[PDB]
């Protein structure tokens, strides 16, 4: 709190430099995850459990984006579960973002298209804050989840506008994502899930 300002607002200046990554690295997901579909949960679990970055983000988006075709109450019970289990700091505050996204929707009432492009504007704020605190010594891997919250409401309560590019890029990839989170069933994802923290 309070300590990321200059974080955040040079997060702000620099948002539509991550719009072209999260594009790239998004459309290599979708194909990347019919992979570990078909390896079933067991290798999902396993790559997690050993380190596996891109595996992770695989279910993150997984779960995320299953919320889109309804009961995001599950997402986000699975998001925070996930986030404790894991123990990476940046996978920590992805899934957690994912969750304050659904949580927000939920309480205030916002439906899932008129929310979307505030999904890319999120991510691409959020993350280099990440990485400028990380830089800073201020966040770390004893850092607690309540804390990494509060970086996460701060800047989606200070929340700008959509950028022309996030809004060209949310609707060149939604319907993509969208697909990405058709495979895993919430209970499959709940399998996952326990397995990661005690398989």
């Amino acid at each position: 709190l309070e300590k990321a300002k200059e974080a955040i607002k040079e997060a702000i200046e620099n948002r539509d430099e991550l719009v072209e990554p999260y594009v790239e690295r998004a459309k290599k997901l979708a194909e990347e995850i019919k992979k570990y579909v078909e390896g079933g949960v067991e290798a999902i679990v396993e790559a997690i459990k050993n380190g596996d970055l891109e595996v992770l983000a695989m279910l993150l988006k997984g779960i995320f984006y299953h919320g889109f075709y309804g009961e995001r109450e599950e997402a986000i019970e699975l998001l925070e579960k996930l986030a404790k289990a894991v123990k990476n700091l940046e996978q920590r505050l992805m899934s957690l973002l994912y969750a304050e996204l659904l949580r927000y929707m939920e309480e205030k009432g916002i439906s899932w298209e008129e929310f979307a492009p505030q999904y890319l504007t999120l991510i691409t704020i959020l993350l280099p804050t990440y990485e400028k605190l990380k830089e800073a010594g201020v966040v770390t891997e004893s850092t607690s989840l309540e804390e990494l919250r509060e970086i996460i409401k701060l800047v989606l309560e200070n929340l700008p506008e959509p950028s022309e590019l996030e809004k060209e890029a949310t609707k060149e990839v939604e319907p993509i994502n969208k697909k990405m989170g058709e495979y895993l069933s919430f209970e499959e994802l709940k399998e996952v899930v326990e397995g990661v923290a005690n398989g």
